[PDB]
């Protein structure tokens, strides 16, 4: 009935909020199912739809992208979020649609791309677009995936699996890896992703679990770091997050560990 996720204080975002840094001026493309801009606790700054049968990026039929927007804004309240819709009612999107989203983010000078989406395969064209975004200076963050462990295999999804992307896995309030959080050498950092409370369509709130909400926290944290260091490059934003993370378990399962946006914004 109007929650804030425990994850905001777990990544130490409050420490930036009290310095007066809240993501002001940072363009964040939420590449997802869209965002219910009808929600009174959300500011959407604009958007576009690359789903051919669904022209409206501000209608969230699946309720995923609205949750994403909320979690990004809980970390970075004055961030400018753009609803970039590449996922249909079925919850999946063609590579051509997702690539259209990424090309859009580059053309409209997004500072941060959040991709709370995955699949088990890549494409040369997908990797090309993600790399091109990071070359042009965009911080690209993506959910590591919800495939759990599978012996010695990487279970990290594309595009999080690409080295040009910040792959984000999910811990709970105890910094324990969620059993469904994907794993592998491509896993970069962890953030809260268990029962994360946020905005849902129709002026509602509720908890989602997944690496999607984990990655939402990191995209938020990037917007908080660029609030404070507006002249930092994506390389510097990414190093700050990785080099100041709180170490947890092995890097196969946890990567660098829990992000600490407080320590990151001092680096």
């Amino acid at each position: 009935a109007k929650c804030v996720s425990y994850g905001v204080s777990q990544i130490k975002a409050p420490a930036l909020h009290s310095q007066g840094y809240t993501g002001s001026n940072v363009k964040v493309a939420v590449i997802d199912s869209g965002i219910d801009s009808s929600h009174p606790d959300l500011n959407v700054a604009g958007g576009a739809s690359f789903v051919p049968s669904e022209t409206n990026p501000f209608q969230d039929n699946n309720s995923h992208g609205t949750h994403v927007a909320g979690t990004v804004l809980a970390v970075a309240p004055s961030a400018s979020l753009y609803a970039v819709k590449v996922l249909g009612a079925d919850g999946s999107g063609q590579y051509s649609w997702i690539i259209n989203g990424i090309e859009w983010a580059i053309a409209n000078n997004m500072d941060v791309i959040n991709m709370s989406l995955g699949g088990p395969s890549g494409s040369a064209a997908l990797k090309a677009a993600v790399d091109k975004a990071v070359a042009s200076g965009v911080v690209v963050v993506a959910a590591a995936g919800n495939s759990g462990t599978s012996g010695s295999s990487s279970t990290v999804s594309y595009p999080a699996k690409y080295p040009s992307v910040i792959a984000v896995g999910a811990v709970d309030s105890s910094n324990q890896r969620a059993p469904w959080s994907s794993v592998g050498p491509e896993l970069d950092v962890m953030a809260p992703g268990v029962s994360i409370c946020s905005t849902l369509p129709g002026n509602k709130y509720g908890a989602h679990s997944g690496t999607c909400p984990a990655s939402n926290h990191v995209a938020g944290a990037a917007a908080l770091i660029l609030s404070k260091h507006p002249n930092w490059t994506n390389t510097q934003v990414r190093s700050s997050l990785e080099n100041t993370a709180t170490k947890l378990g092995d890097s196969f399962y946890y990567g660098k560990g829990l992000i600490n946006v407080e320590a990151a914004a001092q680096h």
